[PDB]
């Protein structure tokens, strides 16, 4: 991921005017919509947390967790660490936490600046399926505009709900309680 770290704006967009900051969310949402479309209930939830991290979750099948035969690490870690996709978001997040519910197990992993802190690990049992990512944009990269703007996210999620009919998209702001539900 060092090519991304060297020139973040070439991958995510302008890192000073808020463009790249909000594109971080959109790249994660792209992956969440993919996952939601492959499951039964087809809902994603985008949450702006009070510490200006964002989480994105889906109720799909779960990102695959088995060891990648050539890379020698979990498939999830391959997606997160091989190069626009969520690997760029990971590289530019001072922290990124993920949870995958799949085949009866809960799997968790934490990254800092794209670096895995331990291998993907089973932490418990579950009867649910789906994926969640919460990320803290790196304040070493994103300057000036560092806080998420609710309406910038809402405008894009609204567009996506028309294009991805039948996918339910909820947006929640824990800073001021504002919420929306886009479903076409
Ligand atoms: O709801 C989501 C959020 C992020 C997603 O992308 C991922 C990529 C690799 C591992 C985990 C997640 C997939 C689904
Ligand atoms: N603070 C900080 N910034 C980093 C960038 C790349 C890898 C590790 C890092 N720790």
């Amino acid at each position: 991921l060092d090519a991304v770290r060297k020139r973040p704006g070439m991958y995510i967009g302008d890192t000073d005017d808020g463009t790249g900051l909000h594109h971080m969310v959109f790249e994660v949402v792209d992956n969440a919509i993919d996952e939601a479309l492959a499951g039964h209930c087809k809902e994603i939830i985008v949450t702006i947390h009070a510490d200006n991290s964002v989480s994105v979750q889906d109720d799909g099948r779960g990102i695959p967790t088995g060891i990648h035969p050539e890379e020698g690490v979990s498939a999830a870690e391959v997606i997160m660490t091989v190069l626009v996709g969520v690997s760029v978001v990971n590289a530019l997040s001072q922290k990124l936490e993920l949870v995958i519910q799949r085949e009866g197990k809960i799997h968790r992993q934490i990254y800092e600046h794209g670096v895995p802190q331990a291998p993907l690990a089973v932490t418990g049992e579950t009867e649910k399926t789906g994926t969640m990512v919460r990320f803290w944009p790196s304040l070493e990269t994103f300057t000036n505009v560092t806080e998420f703007e609710y309406e910038i996210l809402a405008k894009r999620l609204r567009e996506l709900s028309f294009l991805n009919s039948g996918v339910s998209i909820r947006l929640r702001d824990k800073r001021d309680g504002k919420e929306d539900h886009f479903h076409y």
